[PDB]
C-alpha cells in the first residue's frame, strides 16, 4: 500500500550491479519507469541526454537507479530490452510522450506493455464530464491518494524550473537528487494500485492500455517528433480518446459538460431551502419551527416536538434562570 513510499533507492552505476538489477526486475508484473536527463538550453521539446532510467517494480521493494550515464546506453539496452519489449510486464509511467521518444532516439528501443497514468487520470475525467485536460502529479496523488508531492518544492526541482544548467550530469549525483528521482517513479506504482485493479473506477485498463500505445506509436519513431499528438501539450487528443475510451460524460441533473451530477451548483441551488428556518430539505410550508402543529409529541401532549427534543431550552422570563416562567418563585 502506502509501504511504497518508504522502498529505498539503489544506485545500478556497474555492470555487475546492472545485472543483479534485472534479475529482480524480470519477476515483476509491472514496473514504474521515469528518465532524469539534462535540461536543453534551447526551445526543442526533446529531453537532452539521458542521465537516469528509475524503475520501481512489484517485485521488490526498492527502486533500481540506473546511471545510464555512467553505464553507457550500449551496456543498459543490452541488458534491458528484453525487459522493456516483454509485454507480459506492464510498464507505468505518468506522461511518456518525452521519455518514449528519448527510449526511442537515444536507445533504440521501444516499450510494450505501457500504460500511461496520467492518460489513465485524464481518461477517467473525459468519460465522467468531457474534460480532456493533463493533470500534474502534484495534483493527481493529491486527488486520488491525498498526499503532498514535496519535491516540488525541493532545490533539485527549483534548480530544472531555473533551467541554466544540465543538472543530471554531475557525478557523483547528491543525495537529495538521488532521493528526488526515486520519488517520480515511487508515486508512479503507488498510483497504479489506486487506478488499476479497481472496480470503482469508471474506465477498463485495457482501454487506457489501447490509448497508451498510440502515444509509443507516435512518439517512438526513431526520430525526433516534430508534430505532436495533442493540441497543446497538457491535453489529450479528444478524436483519440473518443475512439478508445468512448464519448465524453456530462451533468446528468442539468445537462452541461465539463461537470458530474454531484458538482452541479444548478442541483445544490435548486435544492429546496426554507425561508423560515433556513434549514435546507424542506419548503416553508412544511416547516416544523413555523407551523409547530406538524408534530405532536410523543410523551407530553404538546404541538411542535417530538420524543427526542422534549427539554426546556429557553430560560426564564422572570430572571433569566435555570428553569421556567411558570414555576419562577417571583411569580409563584
Ligand atoms: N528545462 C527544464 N527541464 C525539465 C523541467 N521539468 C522536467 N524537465 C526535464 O524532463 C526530465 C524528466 O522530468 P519528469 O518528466 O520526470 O518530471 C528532467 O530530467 C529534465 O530533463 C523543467 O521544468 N525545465
Ligand atoms: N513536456 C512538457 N509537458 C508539459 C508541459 N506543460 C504541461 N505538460 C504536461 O502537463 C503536466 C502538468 O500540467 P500543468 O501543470 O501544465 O497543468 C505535465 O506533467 C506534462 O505531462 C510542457 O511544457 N512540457
Ligand atoms: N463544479 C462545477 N463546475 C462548473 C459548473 N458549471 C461550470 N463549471 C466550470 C458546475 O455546475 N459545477
Ligand atoms: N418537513 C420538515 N422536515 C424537516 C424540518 N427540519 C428538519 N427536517 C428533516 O428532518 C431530518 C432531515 O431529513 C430534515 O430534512 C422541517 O422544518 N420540516
Ligand atoms: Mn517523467
Ligand atoms: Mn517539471
Ligand atoms: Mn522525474
Ligand atoms: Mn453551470
Ligand atoms: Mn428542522
Ligand atoms: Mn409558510
Ligand atoms: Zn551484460
Ligand atoms: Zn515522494
Ligand atoms: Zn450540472
Ligand atoms: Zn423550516
Ligand atoms: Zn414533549
Ligand atoms: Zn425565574
Amino acid at each position: 500500500s502506502s509501504m511504497i513510499l518508504k522502498y529505498p533507492y539503489r544506485v545500478v552505476d556497474t555492470h555487475e550491479k546492472l545485472k543483479e538489477a534485472v534479475t529482480s526486475l524480470q519477476g515483476a508484473r509491472s514496473i514504474a519507469l521515469d528518465i532524469e536527463a539534462f535540461c536543453t538550453t534551447d526551445q526543442a521539446k526533446q529531453l537532452g541526454r539521458i542521465s537516469l532510467v528509475q524503475a520501481c517494480s512489484d517485485a521488490k521493494p526498492v527502486v533500481f537507479l540506473f546511471d545510464v550515464l555512467t553505464l553507457t546506453p550500449d551496456v543498459f539496452v543490452k541488458d534491458m530490452q528484453s525487459l522493456l519489449s516483454d509485454r507480459e510486464i506492464r510498464k507505468l509511467f505518468f506522461d511518456c510522450r518525452r521519455d518514449v521518444e528519448a527510449l526511442s532516439c537515444q536507445l533504440g528501443v521501444k516499450p510494450e506493455g505501457v500504460l500511461d497514468l496520467q492518460v489513465f487520470f485524464t481518461a477517467i475525467q473525459w468519460k465522467l464530464r468531457s474534460v480532456n485536460r493533463r493533470s500534474g502529479m502534484g495534483y493527481v496523488l493529491k486527488s486520488v491518494a491525498g498526499l503532498t508531492r514535496q519535491e516540488g518544492d525541493s532545490a533539485v526541482q527549483t534548480a530544472m524550473t531555473l533551467g541554466n544548467r544540465p543538472v543530471w550530469d554531475i557525478r557523483p549525483l547528491p543525495d537529495h537528487f538521488l532521493e528526488y528521482a526515486a520519488g517520480d517513479v515511487r508515486h508512479i506504482l503507488l498510483l497504479s494500485n489506486y487506478l488499476v485493479g479497481n472496480k470503482d473506477v469508471p474506465v477498463d485498463v485495457v482501454a487506457v492500455e489501447r490509448l497508451t500505445a498510440q502515444y509509443v506509436e507516435h512518439y517512438a519513431v526513431g526520430k525526433p517528433v516534430i508534430t505532436e499528438a495533442d493540441a497543446t501539450p497538457a491535453e489529450v487528443n479528444r478524436a483519440w480518446l473518443e475512439r478508445y475510451i468512448g464519448p465524453g460524460g456530462g451533468c446528468h441533473f442539468c445537462g452541461a459538460k465539463g461537470h458530474t451530477e454531484a458538482e452541479c451548483f444548478k442541483k445544490q441551488n435548486g435544492k429546496a431551502k426554507c425561508s423560515f428556518c433556513g434549514e435546507v430539505g424542506h419548503t416553508a410550508r412544511n416547516c416544523f419551527k413555523k407551523h409547530p402543529q406538524l408534530l405532536t409529541c410523543e410523551k407530553c401532549g404538546q404541538l411542535g416536538h417530538t420524543g427526542t427534543s422534549c427539554f426546556r431550552t429557553n430560560p426564564c422570563k422572570h430572571c433569566g434562570g435555570p428553569h421556567s416562567s411558570a414555576n419562577c418563585h417571583k411569580v409563584i
